[PDB]
């Protein structure tokens, strides 16, 4: 989660996250590119507002008050800059000075020529396979992060897109317990509360940045699925897109699709909550995918109605109190999809975003998993739509989300966990067209 420049002992002994960007007179002699203006090494700010309670909790969690289990000083980059070492540019600049605008396009992935179409999966799965150039994953909890002789630091390359799927598993996973600890409440740093949104917001745009540069094509964007048909199928689950049904094993993907060559991270829940470990880089089974599949469940075989989006649209208040997942008229917990299209909780309702990912019954819906499979990609990219939308029409109006007693990780100010540098979900409720650089080919339902 953090540069490769800084996963060593020197630097978490410093606790100081400084990387150099032209160190042309030497080690540590243009940290954040300080020595052309581009940035200066500042102390973290990080959320001290108290959250919602847990029964029981130790605190001992190293994503309270993130990045400070690790970091307390990062580069704060200066005018249109950014980066770790801001060496590059805020969303929507390009350029030396960062001072040309860019503005790409988000569209429906059917929308796509063929030519686009094949791009896109070679560029995904291209990510999937080419190490991230810049960031490394802990596989051990802070308190061994140094290794058993402590002068070793666990941290792991990993590739683009497995990156993509640690971050999110780092925001799920539950709070070791130990031996002869208690069952500490479960927490969730990234769903179930307002920081839903904006956590999966910069989730993309990260993905987005990191294939711009894999590719060096800066104006690749993501696009996105439109599970708004209320349809009994997948309509993307083709082998020129996100890959059909295997006639050999109907779970799994055909094998004329590369998505069937991809290979799970995160998953090996019972060793990391018993042997005290984190998910590493090393992979371990395939995409499961069964789209209807869950005969169980009748209410997870249709995808949600076109008027669904158009009637969460309605919902007024950005989220509303106790802003978990039980919350009512809460646009949040709707898109989310815990309340009905139209506001009201019931825990018997599963909609929207959460109706999309049971309806993959696989892969696509374990939630330490579920960026496992790609197709989460433009769920996302779909959900985030709706948002900038809402975002839109309401003027992004701030007030209802929580500046504290929000569960934890979703405090206003909170810096979104594990990103980097840090980053406050305040920094992603902003209409995304002026203020981050892209925006979305849709038409929204009209009733
Ligand atoms: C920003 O971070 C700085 C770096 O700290 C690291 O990174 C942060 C983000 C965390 O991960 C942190 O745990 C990392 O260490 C941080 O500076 C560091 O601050 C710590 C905590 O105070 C300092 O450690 C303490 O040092 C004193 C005094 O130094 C003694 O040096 C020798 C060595 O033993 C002694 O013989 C002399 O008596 C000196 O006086 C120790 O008294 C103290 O030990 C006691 O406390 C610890 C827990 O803190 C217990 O385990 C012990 O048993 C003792 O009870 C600490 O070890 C550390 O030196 C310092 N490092 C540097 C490089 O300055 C900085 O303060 C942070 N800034 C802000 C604004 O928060
Ligand atoms: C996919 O759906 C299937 C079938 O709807 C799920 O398996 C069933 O789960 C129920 C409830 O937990 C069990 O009592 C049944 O024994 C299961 N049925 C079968 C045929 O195995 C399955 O868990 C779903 N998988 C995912 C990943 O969502
Ligand atoms: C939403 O869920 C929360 C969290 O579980 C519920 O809060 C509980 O409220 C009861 C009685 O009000 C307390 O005894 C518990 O200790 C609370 N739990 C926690 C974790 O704080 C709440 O009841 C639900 N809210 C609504 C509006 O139904
Ligand atoms: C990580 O990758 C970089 C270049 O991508 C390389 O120089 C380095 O040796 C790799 N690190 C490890 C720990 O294997
Ligand atoms: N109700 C489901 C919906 C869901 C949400 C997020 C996710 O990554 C996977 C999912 O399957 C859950 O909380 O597990
Ligand atoms: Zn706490
Ligand atoms: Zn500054
Ligand atoms: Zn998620
Ligand atoms: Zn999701």
């Amino acid at each position: 989660q953090f540069p490769r420049q800084c996963a060593t002992v020197e630097a978490l002994r410093s606790g100081m996250c400084c990387p150099d960007l032209s160190p042309v007179s030497g080690p540590g002699t243009d940290r954040c590119g300080s020595s052309s203006g581009r940035g200066r090494c500042e102390a973290v700010t990080a959320d001290s507002r108290p959250h919602s309670p847990q029964y029981p909790h130790d605190g001992r969690d190293d994503r309270e008050v993130w990045p400070l289990r690790f970091f307390n000083r990062t580069c704060h980059c200066n005018g249109n800059f950014s980066g770790h070492n801001c060496g590059t540019c805020r969303p929507g600049w390009r350029g030396a000075a960062c001072d040309q605008r860019v503005l790409i396009v988000r569209r429906n992935l059917l929308d796509l020529s063929k030519e686009e179409k094949n791009h896109f999966v070679r560029a995904l799965d291209m990510a999937k396979r080419t190490t991230h150039p810049l960031f490394v994953i802990a596989t051990r909890r802070s308190e061994e992060i140094l290794g058993p002789d402590g002068n070793t630091p666990q941290f792991e390359n990993i590739s683009i897109y497995n990156y993509f799927v640690w971050t999110h598993y780092y925001s799920v996973k539950k709070t070791f317990l130990g031996v002869g600890q208690e069952s500490f409440g479960e927490v969730d740093f990234s769903h179930e509360g307002p920081a839903f949104l904006t956590w999966h917001r910069y989730h993309l745009l990260r993905l987005e940045k990191d294939m711009q540069e894999m590719l060096q094509e800066p104006s690749f964007s993501l696009p996105y699925w439109n599970f708004a048909t209320g349809k009994n199928v997948c309509d993307i689950c083709t082998d020129d897109l996100m890959g059909s049904r295997s006639n050999f094993d109907s779970t799994l993907i055909s094998p004329n699709s590369v998505f069937s060559q991809w290979r799970v991270v995160c998953d090996s829940l019972e060793d990391y909550d018993t042997l005290g470990t984190l998910c590493n880089s090393t992979e371990d089974g395939p995409i499961r995918r069964n789209p209807a599949g869950n005969v169980a469940r009748p209410m997870v075989q249709r995808l949600p109605e076109p008027q669904d989006v158009a009637q969460c649209l309605e919902v007024g208040l950005f989220d509303t109190p106790p802003f978990y997942s039980n919350s009512t008229n809460s646009f949040r917990n709707t898109v989310e999809g815990y309340s009905d299209p139209t506001g009201k909780y019931d825990p018997a309702v599963r909609s929207l975003h959460n109706l999309a990912h049971l309806f993959l019954n696989g892969t696509g819906g374990q939630t330490h998993l579920s960026p496992n499979d790609p197709i989460f990609v433009l769920l996302h990219t779909f959900t985030d739509a709706v948002f900038d939308e809402w975002l839109r029409r309401y003027n992004a109006d701030i007030s209802t989300f929580p500046l504290e007693n929000a569960p934890i990780g979703h405090n206003r100010q909170y810096n979104m966990v594990p990103f980097w540098p840090p980053v406050t979900n305040t920094e992603m409720f902003v209409t995304a067209p002026d203020n981050l650089g892209y925006t979305y080919e849709i038409q929204w339902p009209s009733r």
